[PDB]
């Protein structure tokens, strides 16, 4: 019933277009984030991920990898598809964002975590 | 060079296994995990991921989601490579491991949060 | 501007009542969270935390523990109280649920992470 | 059996010392991080939190807010006390370092995440 492939916009403005979700839960899309924390020119980027098919869920969980093309990071969202109290679908996503450090002695501080929740355009 | 391609373990035991990356940072794999949170025997599982090549970094950034092939969850992890002080590599990871629930009303206790460090086999 | 001091209440219909926040930056209150993740009972729960107090931001960022009166569980919670576009106050925290386990071996699965949002009552 | 007065160093070298743990499961301390983010002199900081006392656990859960005296920020940290194979004590705990944001449309990149182990010095 809750499938990934389309288009979604986030509650910070993002937008993302997931393709086809062939037999095997794989997709590919790409994401257009509306933030930053960088002082660079935002760049549409691709993402790669599954969605998990065990029991055939209709609200199945799933995860995405955001690698960025204006940025030395990447981001990793997981999250889960409901359908809502009125048949609306909604991803519930939580989110990990890896910086670049230059040294390993550094890895601490290289993390930031957070969510977000997409609904269809 | 510090490359995801190959065999890694990790400090839970966990075993996985990447191959080659291509020209845009893609890879796939395998994991095997060596503790679960749930009802199944352990199914080596696929993986799908990123590595970050802005700048051609001789450590990235990449990330990676773990569609599990004997549970609903979906668990996504994100890190980066390093040359520890020796000159053995490590991956220094987070992830986020996503349940499935029922009802939307049980969103807030889906997301558990954690480390793994990897090393070769 | 934007004093922890009082009645909050979140976007999972959870309550907080927060005292006097010394010159210190310390206060204490009181958690009556609207869900959980069994079915004991729920019981108003103590929290004890402290307000940064560094250049005596209009909206500082706080910590706090709430310490749980039907579990073995212990949450902590971290944010920024906010005035938003229209002088309304809101907090924006993340927390960290961790559980109890009894095998040091299962400490990789103890520590839940997710949001909240708390507007006054 | 593990009890968090006293004196305790982490995997990234930096110390804490924690007092008396009264019948309510408070206690207070001093924080010194060996590590930073910021341009600043580090500062010994207070910190504050509970133990968990639900059936008396010899390994309780914890949890603990350290106001930093060198930034503007707020860390908060939560985990377990465990008695090792040895008979030594473990403290594995994961934080939540929240900085502080002039705009509330910043609040997404705020929050970071960690991991860390402490022993007795
Ligand atoms: C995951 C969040 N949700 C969204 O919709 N977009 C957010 C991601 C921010 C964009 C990543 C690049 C960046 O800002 C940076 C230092 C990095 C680094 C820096
Ligand atoms: C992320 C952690 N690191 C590992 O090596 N394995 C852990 C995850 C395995 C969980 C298996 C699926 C599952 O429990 C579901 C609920
Ligand atoms: C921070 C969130 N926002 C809010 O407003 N409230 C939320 C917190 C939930 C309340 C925690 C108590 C709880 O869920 C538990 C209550 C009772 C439990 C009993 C056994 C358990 C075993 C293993 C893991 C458990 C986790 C949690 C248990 C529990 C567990
Ligand atoms: C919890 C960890 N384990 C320990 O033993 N100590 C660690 C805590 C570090 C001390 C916090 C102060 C700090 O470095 C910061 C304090 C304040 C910050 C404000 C804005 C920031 C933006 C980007 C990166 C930042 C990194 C660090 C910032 C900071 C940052
Ligand atoms: C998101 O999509 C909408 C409609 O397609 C568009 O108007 C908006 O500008 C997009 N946002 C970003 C950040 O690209
Ligand atoms: C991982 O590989 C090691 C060494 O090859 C092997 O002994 C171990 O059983 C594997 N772990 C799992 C969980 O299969
Ligand atoms: C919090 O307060 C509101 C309004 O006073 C009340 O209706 C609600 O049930 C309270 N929630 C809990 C969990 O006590
Ligand atoms: C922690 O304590 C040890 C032993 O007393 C000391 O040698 C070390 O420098 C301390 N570290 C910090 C960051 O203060």
């Amino acid at each position: 019933k809750c499938s990934l492939t389309g288009k979604w916009t986030n509650d910070l403005g993002s937008n993302m277009t997931i393709g086809a979700v062939n037999s095997r839960g794989e997709f590919t899309g790409t994401y257009t984030t509306a933030v930053t924390a960088t002082s660079n020119e935002i760049k549409e980027s691709p993402l790669h991920g599954t969605q998990n098919t065990i029991n055939k869920r209709t609200q199945p969980t799933f995860g995405f990898t955001v690698n960025w093309k204006f940025s030395e990071s990447t981001t990793v969202f997981t999250g889960q598809c409901f359908i809502d109290r009125n048949g609306k679908e909604v991803l519930k996503t939580m989110w990990l964002l890896r910086s670049s450090v230059n040294d390993i002695g550094d890895d601490w501080k290289a993390t930031r975590v957070g969510i977000n929740i997409f609904t269809r355009l």
